[PDB]
DNA sequence: ATCGGCTTCGCGCA
DNA sequence: TTGCGCGAAGCCGA
């Protein structure tokens, strides 16, 4: 039994006789999952087993092997984890609107549950699934602490507007997780080949170095529920105490390193928050970190949920479009094309340094993300093209890419969504400016450049 | 209300 | 480096 404001009736309906079916999507984990926890609870009152069903869409050919393997190795571990609680896992392979709604038929499912994403394509799928199922259809926010549609019913203009609203809801929703009770009813293709198949598809596209070896180094983030925990734990032990004072230094590995895990659902951020809240470190440090994993993460959901064009110019706030529109004819000092950005071929060795961190590691430092996308706007031929170029490089190369945090962060950087207006520059209007020189007062830039020094020539 | 306060940007200056 | 103030800037919301 759990908080019901975590649930939303999609298709009002009458209960079916068969298994309760969890259509997993965003939250790829067995522990700390309110979606799976609710489907087990309604599975228990109907005395049916609960099964999980995952769909593998052809969206993987938009990304690279790095994302596809991180997740495929992640699913492979969950699969063993679900089986131990007697919950079988089914892996469909196609377009969900057709595939889920015909799984529901072939399987006589009693009722249907999914997790919550604000991305446009998921909602498109749901309404397809809804039109073609008889059984009721339930939705659970397992990704935010406070449910997106409960935190605030409108678009939030800034962190300080949303921050009260979220924090007066924290006592009621920041609670611990119960246990996933294993199935008691035991019930009636393979992830190996699907990985081999998908890798073969993506190989022609891999990002190589001149010497025909790949760029991406797969050893900075082991994928999986197990590996994620040892990251959250090492963070609370080694880094959190100094997080607030070094969050902004791209030479200190002092971030949480959590975002590939949170993105794929491999760890609950509600578990993190519990574990930070009880953990005993710098009060300033906890407050800075909680503002990121709580306020900034869950507002980025608030962004895409209430702004369908979250990845377009029209989503920017009224003043910001006015400013960029005023400066559309200004002569840019430089203009680069996508693949020149991609290949680290700017005049700015600090900018190429971080492009190099993105290519080789799959995670750009969070301070260097704000700079990277501001310099794209400043050296691209138009607002729209900057956006386009930045999303394409983010989602193609970030492990945490294709995520509401990506868009709301790109919108923040380029269009100022969730930000204020600043002193008026040429080209970038009133958009918050960051300078190379700003980064020199904050951290030894020569060390950052030095680290990824000798990848540009080695991968030209 | 109508005036403070805002992811803490950048750069002077000590 | 590293705080601390000051400048330029639009608007939510109490
Ligand atoms: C241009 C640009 C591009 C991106 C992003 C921001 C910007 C400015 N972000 C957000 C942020 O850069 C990223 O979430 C963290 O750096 C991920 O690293 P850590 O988890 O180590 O962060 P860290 O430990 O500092 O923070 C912990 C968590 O806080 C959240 N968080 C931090 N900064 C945030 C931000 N500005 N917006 C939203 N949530 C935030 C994340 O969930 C993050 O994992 C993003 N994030 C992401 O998950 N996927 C993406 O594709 C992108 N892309």
């Amino acid at each position: 039994i759990m908080n019901p404001k975590r649930i939303r009736a999609l298709k009002s309906g009458k209960q079916g006789d068969g298994p309760v079916v969890y259509w997993m999507s965003r939250d790829q984990r067995a522990e700390d999952n309110w979606a799976l926890l609710f489907s087990r609870a309604i599975a228990k009152e109907a005395n049916v087993p609960v099964v999980v069903v995952f769909c593998l869409t052809d969206e993987f050919l938009e990304a690279g092997i790095r994302q596809y393997e991180f997740m495929l190795k992640g699913l492979q571990e969950l699969e063993v984890s679900l089986s131990r609680k007697k919950i079988p896992s089914f892996f469909l392979r196609g377009d969900p609107g057709e595939k889920i709604s015909r799984f529901v038929k072939d399987y006589n499912a009693g009722t249907l549950v999914t997790d919550f994403s604000p991305l446009r394509i998921k909602n498109q799928w749901i309404e397809k699934v809804i039109s073609g199922i008889s059984i009721p259809f339930f939705e659970v926010d397992a990704h935010n602490v406070v449910p997106c549609w409960e935190a605030s019913q409108k678009h939030e203009y800034a962190a300080h507007t949303f921050r009260p609203k979220l924090y007066a809801l924290l006592p009621e929703f920041l609670e611990e997780f119960p246990e996933l009770e294993p199935n008691s009813v035991t019930p009636e293709e393979t992830l190996s080949d699907v990985l081999e198949t998908g890798v073969k598809a993506l190989l022609p596209e891999r990002a190589l170095l001149k010497n025909k070896d790949p760029l991406f180094e797969p050893w900075h983030f082991e994928p999986g529920e197990k590996a994620a925990k040892k990251v959250m734990e090492s963070f609370i032990a080694d880094r959190l105490d100094s997080y607030g004072a070094l969050r902004n230094d791209p030479t200190k590995n002092m971030l949480s390193n959590l975002s590939p895990y949170l993105h794929f659902g491999q760890i609950s951020s509600q578990r993190v928050v519990l574990e930070v809240e009880k953990a005993e470190s710098n009060p300033g440090s906890k407050k800075a970190f909680l503002d990121e994993i709580l306020i900034w993460k869950e507002i980025s959901d608030n962004f895409c949920y209430y702004n369908p064009g979250y990845d377009g110019f029209e989503s920017f706030p009224s003043w910001a479009k006015e400013s960029l529109n005023a400066h559309r004819n200004d002569v840019r000092s430089h203009i680069y094309t996508l693949e020149e950005f991609e290949a680290g071929k700017t005049h700015d060795p600090l900018w190429n340094a971080s492009q190099m961190e993105l290519l080789s590691t799959g995670k750009m430092h969070g301070y260097m993300r704000m700079y990277w996308a501001k310099k794209i706007l400043e050296w691209s031929e138009s607002p729209e093209k900057a956006l386009e170029i930045a999303i394409c490089l983010n989602d193609r190369y970030e492990l945490d890419g294709r995520d509401p945090n990506g868009y709301a962060g790109i919108a923040w950087s380029i269009g100022g969504v969730h930000d204020r207006a600043w002193g008026e520059r040429e080209v970038t209007g009133k958009i918050r400016y960051m300078s190379y020189e700003g980064c020199k007062r904050k951290f030894d830039v020569k060390l950052y450049i030095e680290k990824y020094s000798a990848l540009d020539k080695l991968a030209a």
